[PDB]
DNA sequence: TTTTTTTTT
DNA sequence: AAAAAAAAA
């Protein structure tokens, strides 16, 4: 992806390049993709030179009809990251894949956070072995990311202990706001280095307590679509996969499993490809996928012992 | 249709017939079935001329009070388009017409993509088999188009598998103002070309995140409801079927089905089909017709299999 | 932690500081992680100066991305509370941390409020003989402190009887909007004075008299979450290890451990820690790990004795 | 015109 | 084996 270096070649000013900087919009992907609407709201842009940044951007990049014969060819080199175990890798045909918002679900002891320590890892593998390359990027909502649990998966694949841990970004998040505010840092680093798993865990552990009750419910829901609107501009400028970590409640009062996932409509239709966790004989759990546009429906069994996620 | 090179026998100079294909008015039905008043706003177009293009164009189209009995025999050439299964064409009466615009909504795994590629392939049948001839059109806003999902149903008709794949259109929307603009390169493909199937996957999707708040609702609906005309000027100039994908809400605070599709008072005067689809014991679903001027209010079973929708 | 007198070195007023300690942000990295809705329902505050107050906080503390190296240099000086017992530190692997939360239940003779006695001594001890250093506080609900149970764990460490009494802050609450009003007077008092181990026994006595019925229920969850969420909020700013002490109820319908805790499943996400204790041959009883991000699922056996938990 | 939450015994 | 309530933009 090109910086927004290359918009110098209209005939702009150096100045507005840099109050662009400011708005989040550091790659001249993000132009593009932005309407014509919220590039006014940035100070000291008139509709002159707005009209004339986004038809200069559409010169840079292909937007238009093609063949699906060329996008099926441009599907061939999706990386697929895989999970540790043979048999999560069976259901997902290949692993998680590139360019997309993945979300796992379950509760309260069903491996959410086991899966995304052992993904920062195999995340950076050579892609003969499986999985891409590049760093790893982990923003944390409840405080759980013990390092620890990295290094001994490092053990497994006989990876450096120093050089696995050196190249994961860590950010914590302590409201709803500072959430939203750590993604605009997180564009800004992904245009110097090649980066692979966004792991934003959980998304929705703080969006049931900053926002309570009836009265409260609309102002919560369009936090939480701009917050995802955000999170697929990430993985289609970059190629970057994002994993999404979800919560659960209980229906009382319904009629005949009972465990639905937070979020309502919204992050329903938002997330693309879902997984649902569930414990059984605890030394292993079971994967369900819940709705997939490709994968059909089917489950598999997991292992969570010292050394990641296995057989 | 007829493409706006006659209108030279008038004695309309070369460049102005120049300048109304940059207004997307690239078929001489667009030019009768516009106004006077959208077509002052082109640039270099006085009064004068704008007088004698309209009525010079209405030569050469019907416009005008005829008989109900001549309209009766002009319905009789209608293409129906197969969906795939015989329990859907027992709802649709042969499956879904052609010059109008269907409506399909329900929440979050009930197959609406999968219609919509099951779709893509049953419009390249000769009318034989079922379904009309031609290619396809796929505008799609959230990012799911799988195309290894469209080679399993020319599995199943036995269809060539590059022949299918070549002959679909393919463009993705990121902003709402990149959705209209999409549709004047759609006007102007149609005419070297026979079409069918113009698939607006989801059309709601980005109208949820662009315009938020009570503030700009109404500056929301007055974007889709233009969108929504230019899919009804496209329906009855070159005779295609519209298929649209619509998302639901939910309603905390009424009392005694609680989903509501989104769109309001505008979308659901718009369209004149619609189908609500809703999940029973998953390895089917079902659909539910929910407004039509014709067909009765009924049910049918669904099949989502490997090879498509199926029986 | 630094307190609020070092804002004055942006340019507010006096008197917008004495505000804030009437809102319980007595510390500078409560401003820091409290969102911008929540400082405005404090009486005085306008748009203005929320948006100074929030930026120039984000100047004296670090929020923002770091390498994973280094938050794993800053795990090394995490301190771990000693239980009394060898076997108990087997399982924790170093005992009871900091800055977290840990929660036990069992049944009604499990010795929750022994350990919680044990914990309220050697959480005073020198860090050469286990433990860290500082005060301790209890908060209460049912009535059971006792004294007595105290001075005999000072007699086994040899610690002086009156200097161990002497640094225990007690405090009994009796409803649940006085256990809420109980926390904005502790984190009044950890400004002036190291502590240790905020011992909340038990959070969830109080939730089941209050709110009865299934008609109740939505609104004894939402007084829940938004204590557990000030608990979190305590022990990052002061690094205050939390205990939470759980009830359980049986499952009169389910069919095949049939004693599950209280709660539902917002403090079982909320909680990271949890130990299921059940008697055996009463003189021992057992401690079975439930849920943890790195311990492994195991077991260990007790005594209770004169002198508090032991071997 | 928009926006679902919440397990007891 | 059988149970119910909740609101603001
Ligand atoms: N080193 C380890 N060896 C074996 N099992 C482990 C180890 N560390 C953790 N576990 C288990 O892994 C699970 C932890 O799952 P985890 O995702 O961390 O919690 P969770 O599903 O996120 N629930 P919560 O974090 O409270 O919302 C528990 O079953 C632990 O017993
Ligand atoms: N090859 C397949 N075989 C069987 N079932 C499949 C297959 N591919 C997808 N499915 C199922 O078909 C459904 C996909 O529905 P789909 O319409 O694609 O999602 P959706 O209803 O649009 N929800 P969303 O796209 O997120 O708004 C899911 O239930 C999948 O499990
Ligand atoms: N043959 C039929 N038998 C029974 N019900 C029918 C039949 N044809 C249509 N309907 C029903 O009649 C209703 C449509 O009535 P209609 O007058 O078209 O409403 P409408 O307001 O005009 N729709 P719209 O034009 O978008 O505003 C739907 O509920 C259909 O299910
Ligand atoms: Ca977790
Ligand atoms: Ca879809
Ligand atoms: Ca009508």
């Amino acid at each position: 992806p090109q910086p927004i270096s290359r918009l110098e070649q209209c005939g702009i000013n150096a100045n507005d390049v840099k109050k662009l900087e400011e708005a989040g919009f550091h790659t001249v992907e993000a132009v593009a993709y932005a309407p014509k609407k919220e590039l006014i709201n940035i100070k000291g842009i008139s509709e002159a030179k707005a009209d004339k940044i986004l038809a200069e951007a559409a010169k840079l990049v292909p937007m238009g009809f093609t063949t699906a014969t060329e996008f099926h060819q441009r599907r061939s080199e999706i990386i697929q990251i895989t999970t540790g175990s043979k048999e999560l890798d069976k259901l997902l045909q290949g692993g998680i894949e590139t360019g997309s918002i993945t979300e796992m679900f379950g509760e309260f002891r069903t491996g959410k956070t086991q899966i995304c320590h052992t993904l920062a890892v195999t995340c950076q593998l050579p892609i003969d072995r499986g999985g891409g390359e590049g760093k790893a990027m982990y923003i944390d909502t409840e405080g759980t990311f013990r390092p620890e649990r990295l290094l001994a998966v490092a053990e497994r694949y006989g990876l450096s202990g120093s050089d696995v841990l050196d190249n994961v970004a860590y950010a914590r998040a302590f409201n709803t706001d500072h959430q939203t505010q750590l993604l605009y840092q997180a564009s800004a680093m992904m245009v110097e280095s090649r980066y692979a798993l966004l792991i934003v865990d959980s998304a929705t552990a703080l969006y049931r307590t900053d926002y309570s009750g009836r009265g409260e419910l609309s102002a919560r829901q369009m936090h939480l679509a701009r917050f995802l609107r955000m999170l697929l501009r990430l993985a289609d400028e970059f190629g970057v996969a994002v994993v999404i970590t979800n919560q659960v409640v209980a229906q009382p009062g319904g009629a005949a499993d009972p465990k639905k996932p937070i979020g309502g409509n919204i992050i329903a239709h938002a997330s693309t490809t879902r997984l649902y966790l569930r414990k059984g004989r605890g030394e292993t759990r079971i994967c369900k996928i819940y709705d997939s546009p490709c994968l059909p429906e089917a489950e598999a069994m997991f292992a969570i012992n010292a050394d990641g996620v296995g057989d």
